[PDB]
C-alpha cells in the first residue's frame, strides 16, 4: 500500500523509520515518534487517532477536521 495512496494523513505522526538486516519496517509495527512511544497497528487506523485524543490533544484536533454538522461527540 505505497504506490497509490488515497490521502494518508494519520501517518505523519506515526512514522516507523527503521532499516536493517531485519528491516522490521515490513512487519506491522508502529511507534509514535512524537512521544517516542510504541503503538501496535490494528485492523484500521482507529487506535492511531485515539492514542492522540488522549496523549496529544493538540495533534488530534488538527487531524480531526470534519466538515459537517456537529455530532454528540
Ligand atoms: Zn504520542
Amino acid at each position: 500500500g505505497s504506490s497509490g495512496s488515497s490521502g494518508s494523513k494519520v501517518w505523519k505522526y506515526f512514522g516507523f523509520d527503521t532499516n536493517a538486516e531485519g528491516c522490521i519496517l515490513q512487519w506491522k509495527k508502529i511507534y509514535c515518534r512524537i512521544c517516542m512511544a510504541q503503538i501496535a497497528y490494528s485492523g484500521n487506523t482507529s487506535n492511531l487517532s485515539y492514542h492522540l485524543e488522549k496523549n496529544h490533544p493538540e495533534e488530534f484536533c488538527e487531524f480531526v477536521k470534519s466538515n459537517s454538522g456537529p455530532s454528540s461527540g
